[PDB]
């Protein structure tokens, strides 16, 4: 399911807007840009009722999912906002039983070694790269060797010009934040189309 989805479209969102209502107009922005995967991050307030308003975008083919869920109780909105996805920052295993116990998709975030074997003997193969930024290009090149079947999703410090200088390192998804959802929806909507092309270049 969602490893195949990713595979395919092979780039994410994370929306942080302060209203409950830019958070729409980015959201239907990048949808008219190309990005079908769309990751609703709870510091928007009531996000919950953001997912459940977007509801309608999964019927045209887009997908929506919850983010920064940092604890239970958030995970159980989610999931009830019919989230399709559950994104955290940091490894949790009450969340990780949770998301197991009701079947949905949870990718937790991994930055060391020792937060990534922790991570791989739980299940989850393919974790969040948080922060790309610090950890770098050449982390998850230098650590195909050691650990060669695991696939990251680096969400942080990712544009134009290092988008898929990732792609060749072999990464699945670069969700990207602020590059994107930045400005009126008509430039949200016309900058998600220069990463859709530039992804499907590389």
């Amino acid at each position: 399911k969602m490893e195949e989805l990713f595979k395919k479209h092979k780039i994410v969102a994370v929306l942080r807007a302060n209203s409950v209502e830019e958070a729409k107009k980015k959201a239907l922005a990048v949808f008219l840009g190309g990005v079908h995967l769309i990751e609703i991050t709870f510091t928007v307030p009531d996000a919950d009722t953001v997912i459940k308003e977007l509801s309608f975008l999964k019927e045209m083919g887009a997908i929506i999912g919850a983010g920064t869920v940092t604890s239970v109780e958030q995970a159980r909105k989610a999931v009830e906002s019919g989230a399709e996805f559950i994104v955290s920052p940091h490894l949790d295993e009450e969340i990780s039983q949770f998301a197991k116990e009701k079947g949905v998709f949870y990718m937790p975030g991994v930055m060391t070694p020792t937060e990534l074997v922790k991570a791989m003997k739980l299940g989850h193969t393919i974790l969040k790269l948080f922060p790309g930024e610090v950890v770098g290009p050449q982390f998850v090149k230098a650590m195909k060797g050691p650990f060669p079947n695991v696939k990251f999703v680096p969400t942080g410090g990712v544009n134009l010009d290092n988008v898929c200088e990732w792609f060749k390192a072999g990464v699945l998804a670069v969700g990207v934040g602020s590059a994107l959802v930045k400005g009126t929806p008509v430039e949200v909507a016309e900058k998600a189309k220069a990463f859709v092309e530039k992804i499907r270049g590389c």
